[PDB]
């Protein structure tokens, strides 16, 4: 079961239980059993009868901005759902020191893997130096407040390792200023939904996190993991593809708003950040795929709720 | 209010402006922060886009309530987490049984209504005090249960021997009319989980009934106030005025069920049954939902719903 990604124009329908993709070329059927989430770049038309189709067997629609930004997502009904689970999530956002120790956890993981990446590229760091500042808050506002100096000094200390071309200098989100902020906007845009995908896979309710604010209206959890796993996954796939020389000028374009990358470079970027996707790690000693690490993420976040085992964040 | 779309046709931009196509009519969207889709709707790249830049949140239906799933855009309207405290009300124990005995107490009313309405004298309140007083969960259900077990014992009165319930039995059921109350039941069930899911409550935490079955467990909470005004009544009306005969029913290896025709007939008594008015029967519910919304963010103390007609 494997992400489908779509850049050409045209519709999805469902012509009875083959699900199709109508463009010019026309009527392609899709293998849904192998689908498991979906990203839309490409102008794309759903029928109603497609969408209760991807909506029957639990796939998770993600949708891109013009330049491939996250646009948002169709989350179909919950099949995992648990009602305790559930209650423990919102028990531990409730009684504030708990909430306290998870929300420190995610930062803590975010600067260490941050500082691994820096150590692994051979740029002298010490993020740690500010975690002090971390663990002895108080209020949630300021924990956030100093993750956020954190990931500007680790771009800026980045900076050192890239040419000019690709270096940052300011984070600039939406839109980019730079083929770099390009690159890992984009990047950042697939594993937002990457995660959020994962979740669905489990009985966590998405919305309940503990650094972020809770809102019904946004999958708050998946921007509390999306801090340990910027620096595991999005940052090395950039890091390789502009320093292997993937992508070149060739694949940025400049307009009036921002820039960005050209289709070309949106499929490169997409098949590599796939292929660190799938790539395996190996534990020196106990001798697994990076998406199955989030999934075990948030198994470990379970165990951690109903009081199993205390959570360490993944480094 | 939100925006609900019945009419089938297809959400697009123009160019910068919602329309809605077959016959273009624009939209106006400004006041608007969800959009309801019962229709057949298809919905353009352009327009989901334009939705999602609005933050506005798309939640889609069958014509016959099937929930499929919600778009959740990035864009972010402040908001709060109504899970929190539907869940801070089952972390609390006093504000658990409070809820708990709303339930209890709208069921038992209601079905003294009932009772009431089909001439049997029952005086079912007689078993409130036990309730009120009563400090654990499982004690509260037993009473119920009693209230229940008597208010069928009193129903079984008005029926004749065939559709007579003797025991409520489940699983699975040993007779016609309880073939019936648990078709008509499930029905109702996923009715409930229709109309809760076109509000922001959780469905898997309840107060009377256990989350920790992990399915739809609140549904079960409103359908202790539900199943005396629309699932009893229904049946009622069936096995009296003669919709249903023996022929209608099959015994099979282990219990009895509903033939195809069966169900076809009591789907359709439902169905009407739902949308017959007194503020249609299905509304009621999801007022019941905002009852429970009201409550549960402290500006309206709940009160459960009871029957006047
Ligand atoms: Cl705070
Ligand atoms: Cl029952």
């Amino acid at each position: 079961k494997k992400p489908l990604t779509i850049f050409s124009d045209g519709t999805l329908t469902r012509r009875e239980n083959t699900l199709y993709f109508e463009s010019a070329k026309g009527r392609k059927p899709l293998a849904i059993e192998g689908i498991y989430d979906i990203y839309i770049y490409g102008h794309v038309n759903i029928t109603s009868q497609a969408l209760h189709y991807i909506a029957q067997k639990g796939i998770l629609i993600h949708f891109f901005n013009h330049y491939g930004y996250y646009d948002g997502t169709f989350y179909p009904r919950e099949t995992l759902l648990s009602g305790d689970l559930i209650i423990r999530q919102a028990e531990h956002y409730l009684n504030k020191e708990k909430r306290l120790f998870l929300a420190k956890s995610f930062v803590t993981g975010g600067t260490k893997n941050m500082e691994r990446n820096l150590k692994n590229w051979g740029i002298k760091a010490k993020l740690s130096d500010y975690l002090d500042e971390l663990n002895d808050a108080r209020k949630i506002t300021e924990i956030m407040n100093v993750e956020a100096r954190i990931r500007q000094e680790y771009y800026a200390k980045w900076d050192e390792n890239l040419p000019e071309e690709f270096k940052i200098v300011k984070r600039t989100r939406r839109p980019p200023k730079n083929e770099m902020n390009a690159l890992i906007s984009f990047l950042n845009s697939r594993l937002y939904a990457t995660i959020i995908t994962e979740i669905y896979n489990t009985q966590l309710a998405p919305t309940i996190s503990y650094l972020h604010e809770p809102s019904e209206r946004r999958f708050s959890l998946s921007l509390d993991l999306s801090e340990i796993f910027k620096p595991i996954i999005a940052d090395r796939v950039a890091n390789r593809l502009v320093k292997k020389g993937s992508l070149k000028k060739e694949h940025f374009r400049e307009d009036l708003n921002g820039v960005l990358l050209t289709e070309e470079g949106m499929k490169i970027v997409t098949k590599a950040y796939n292929e660190e996707l799938q790539k395996s790690v190996k534990h020196p000693k106990i001798g697994v795929t990076r998406q199955r690490l989030i999934r075990l993420e948030a198994y470990k976040l379970i165990k951690h709720l109903v009081g199993v085992e205390e959570y360490k964040p993944l480094v």
